[PDB]
């Protein structure tokens, strides 16, 4: 049984609010991580072409017993595949990489605005999903403006836009963007790559509410409204991770935490980044 509860996206699809990502990950690690997650309940898998790993990702979800209309399984579309024809092409290699039928969700990577193929790659990404390669289409770490060029262009809204959203970098802004455009925000390296799980404040709620440092931030940004990624967990730690459904942070801790925005960014600049 699933672990987590789902959300529902402007093309009336469903997909889980907690999830894993498999990012930096050896092939082995994929295996077991993803193993260890579909174990526990864990329904959505996160991977990309450019993490070198879906096949892996594929050899454990054929060894799971889990039936695929129960997974969601989300892959990502690199910035040199970005065009009509070469994203079309790149969303099969991915398809079969990962040794399915379809895929749940298919994101352009990076905007990427130097290469200027997004639009081209979006207009691509849309015959994709009318062919039933992916089911739900999206994009990672778009600007507002970069989604308003999509819709004024293909008039196809993004089903998601997943970014870089912990409490250093809390993404109001952009998270009522999103919203305003029916775009659901899907948060990653919620754990600001683990910096923030000795920050003082972080700690403090953790050691109020009887929980860990991780199980407090994931816990503030499920609280957004938002779905999240699990950054590349340990089998150790997906249990835990995923134990974030039987408390609610008071008011005043959810405060506390949006009192550490301060602009850090530990990923990279999405009005800049050209690369993978
Ligand atoms: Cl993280």
């Amino acid at each position: 049984a699933a672990a987590a509860p789902s959300i529902t996206l402007n093309d009336e699809h469903t997909m889980p609010v907690l999830g894993l990502g498999v990012a930096e990950l050896s092939d082995d690690e994929t295996e077991r991580a993803v193993s260890a997650a579909l174990e526990i309940g864990c329904r959505l898998i996160d991977t990309a072409y450019a993490y070198g790993n879906e096949a892996a990702v594929g050899r454990a979800i054929a060894a799971s017993g889990v039936a695929r209309e129960e997974l969601f399984v989300t892959t990502k579309l690199a910035t040199p595949d970005q065009g009509f024809t070469r994203s079309q092409e790149a969303c099969r290699a991915s398809l079969d990489r990962l040794g399915l039928d379809y895929v749940d969700l298919y994101l352009i990577h990076w905007p990427a605005p130097p290469v200027g193929k997004y639009v081209d790659a979006w207009g691509g990404m849309i015959q994709s999903r009318g062919e039933g390669h992916a089911r739900s289409i999206g994009v990672s770490n778009f600007t507002a403006e970069n989604i308003e060029n999509l819709i004024d262009l293909t008039f196809v809204t993004p089903a998601v836009n997943q970014i870089e959203l912990h409490p250093l970098l809390n993404q109001d802004e952009l998270r009522k963007a999103n919203a305003q455009h029916t775009v659901v925000t899907q948060s990653y390296c919620p754990l600001a790559l683990g910096r923030l799980l000795d920050n003082p404040t972080v700690t403090s709620i953790a050691s109020e509410y009887v929980k860990t440092p991780a199980q407090v931030l994931l816990r503030w940004n499920l609280q957004l409204g938002n779905a999240v990624v699990v950054r590349s967990a340990r089998p150790e730690r997906i249990a835990s991770n995923f134990d974030v459904f039987d408390f609610e942070l008071a008011a005043e801790h959810m405060d506390a935490l949006g009192g550490l925005n301060d602009g850090t960014r530990v990923r990279e600049d999405p009005l800049t980044y050209a690369g993978t």
